[PDB]
């Protein structure tokens, strides 16, 4: 039942997604194009980003350390998704969208 907390536009103002296997709601409707979360690993891993459209438009997702090691979902239909092998330390994760509007759901697996 997590949802996103607007404004979120800008890594320092990320909603922080506290734990892996969990499910954060968010929209990108309108002029709200963008949405940052961030998340930490505590032990090496690999971790599977996967975002859910609730609705068609066009939306993916950027991954970088908090530390250019940069990776990007990879969109199939209605999912956008990852499967990245991360070291401890602390995550930012942007969700942005590049055609019109919509519904998602997100999570980090670990
Ligand atoms: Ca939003
Ligand atoms: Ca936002
Ligand atoms: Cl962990």
């Amino acid at each position: 039942k997590l949802k996103e907390k607007e404004n979120n536009d800008s890594s320092d103002k990320a909603t922080v997604i506290p734990n892996f296997n969990t499910t954060m709601q968010g929209s990108l409707l309108g002029d709200d194009s963008r949405d940052y979360y961030s998340f930490e690993v505590k032990e090496e891993g690999e971790v599977n980003i996967e975002l859910d459209k609730k609705d068609e438009f066009g939306v993916t997702w950027t991954l970088h350390p908090e530390s250019d090691r940069i990776t990007y979902g990879q969109v199939d239909g209605n999912k956008v998704s990852n499967k990245v092998k991360l070291r401890p330390g602390k995550y930012y994760l942007l969700v942005y969208k590049y055609s019109g509007s919509g519904n998602y759901e997100l999570r980090v697996n670990k």
